[PDB]
């Protein structure tokens, strides 16, 4: 198979991995209005795979992908089945299911207002703004914006770093398909895990919803002061190379936690201290698969983010049905030395998440449940693995084996990531936007 690159949206297959990314929710109020908009607006601005491969020459100040709820489909008499299990309830049908505490969610997600997602990606505030001014004046009143979240960039050495401080982005699979750079330790995969209707996918697509995908959109507030505070009070107080200071402690627990020290060298490989060289580098950070580390947990626990969320070899081989692509950007401020101090937030700052699979089931949300919130997952393991410290949600959220010396000791980890609202989107395919949706 040949992966037609300028037919699919950017995003999916490559992100847009920009400094500034804005995504402007929707409802549609003309139909006919909104599709004669989208006939001259998809060809001019929508980003494909194509464009985010190509020199940076030969890019636009920013690009711009496209994403329809189920009742963003209906409201514009797309009515055919898309085959997906989740997609046409909504996720805040679905929020109880992943174990979301439903108070925290907020306007105007809870519900199906939503009708679409249009994200702009840029490395400026100004481009991105022009950008989400030309949707405001091509679609006019076709359209109601219902909310728009901004994120960027953290600044200077925390550029590509969450608001916890960790190194993002550094684990994704590839799919077969077309040409590109694959790096030790990376799943390959068929295009069907991401693409919807390319092999790989069983699930029952139209023929239009080929190359499209599904994205699992979560907004998440992070709990910084409040993270830090507790890396400190439960610090480790030593590992196999010797004792920890509190401040090595407190570091050491959060890797333990994520499965990658914050300079994304990842823990199976250096297991007592970071080595930020190592994180740095692609052609080694991704380069391991718990086969060291299957039946203890002095390397990694068995609870640790990466390893609840890509199991690699406690699964007992690669698999391919359960993998994803991620292009999440942080929001918000940086956490103030005041803040940090007094171990409270007191600004609205985390992730803007955002994760592509063609079956959500598959992806996202047997990441989620399945995994994440499965204190018995992975299986068949000496010590019971427990909840996921990020963003495992079942309670008691209890995870063992954070201390390598003391394995059999728990950890009641307060929740640092609060949901405050997501949706599920269909991207089409760039010749669907037109032929299909618009039509
Ligand atoms: C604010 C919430 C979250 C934060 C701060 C966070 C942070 C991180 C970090 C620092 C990494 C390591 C970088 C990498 O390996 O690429 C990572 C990896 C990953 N995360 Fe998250 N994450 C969050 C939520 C989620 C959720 C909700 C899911 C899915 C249910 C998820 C799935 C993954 C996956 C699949 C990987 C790559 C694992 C691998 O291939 O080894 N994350 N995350
Ligand atoms: C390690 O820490 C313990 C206290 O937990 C202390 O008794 C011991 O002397 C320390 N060892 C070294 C080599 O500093
Ligand atoms: C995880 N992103």
């Amino acid at each position: 198979t040949i992966l037609p690159l300028n037919n699919i949206q950017g995003d999916i297959l490559v992100g847009m991995k920009k400094q500034k990314e804005r995504f402007v929710f929707f409802q549609v109020n003309d139909a006919t209005s909104f599709k004669t908009a989208l006939k001259t607006y998809v060809p001019e601005r929508i980003t494909s795979a194509a464009i985010l491969i190509s020199d940076p020459s030969q890019q636009p100040l920013a690009f711009v992908n496209l994403g329809f709820s189920n009742t963003g489909l209906q409201a514009l008499g797309i009515t055919d089945d898309l085959g997906d299990a989740q997609f046409p309830d909504g996720q805040f049908a679905d929020a109880a299911n992943l174990g979301d505490d439903l108070s925290q969610w907020v306007a105007p997600f809870t519900g199906t207002t939503i009708h679409g997602v249009f994200l702009i990606g840029s490395d400026q505030d100004d481009f991105l703004d022009q950008f989400t001014d030309d949707i405001s004046s091509t679609f006019g009143s076709s359209i109601t914006q219902v909310q728009a979240l901004s994120g960027s960039a953290r600044p200077g050495d925390q550029a590509g770093h969450e608001h916890f401080g960790f190194l993002d982005g550094i684990s994704q699979p590839s799919v077969t398909g077309w040409e590109t750079t694959v790096f030790p330790g990376q799943a390959v995969v068929p295009p069907g895990i991401i693409l919807t209707g390319r092999d790989g996918d069983t699930g029952t697509r139209p023929s239009w919803a080929l190359d499209g995908s599904f994205m699992a959109f979560r907004h998440f507030q992070q709990k910084v002061p409040e993270f830090n505070a507790y890396t400190l009070a439960n610090a480790i107080p030593a590992n196999s190379a010797g004792n920890l200071t509190q401040q090595e402690g407190a570091e050491f627990l959060g890797a333990r936690m994520f499965g990658r020290w914050k300079s994304g060298a990842p823990i199976d490989l250096a297991p007592t201290a970071d080595d930020p060289a190592l994180g740095a580098d692609p052609q080694r950070n991704n380069n391991f698969d718990y086969s060291d580390t299957l039946t203890d947990e002095t390397r990694c626990p068995f609870g640790a983010h990466v390893r609840k969320t890509n199991p690699r070899q406690d699964l007992g081989g690669p698999v391919d049905t359960f993998h994803a692509m991620r292009s999440s950007i942080p929001y918000g401020p940086e956490t103030s030395d005041a803040e940090l101090a007094s171990g409270v937030t007191a600004q609205d700052r985390g992730l803007l998440f955002v994760e592509y699979q063609s079956i959500i089931g598959n992806g996202f949300r047997f990441q989620q449940i399945n995994w994440a919130n499965n204190a018995n997952f992975p299986f068949s393991k000496p010590i019971t693995p427990g909840i996921e410290p990020i963003i495992g949600q079942t309670t008691p959220r209890t995870v063992g084996g954070l201390d390598p010396l003391n394995q059999n000791e728990t950890f009641t980890v307060p929740l640092f990531v609060i949901p405050k609202g997501g949706e599920y989107f269909f991207l089409p395919s760039i010749s669907a936007l037109t032929a299909t949706i618009a039509a």
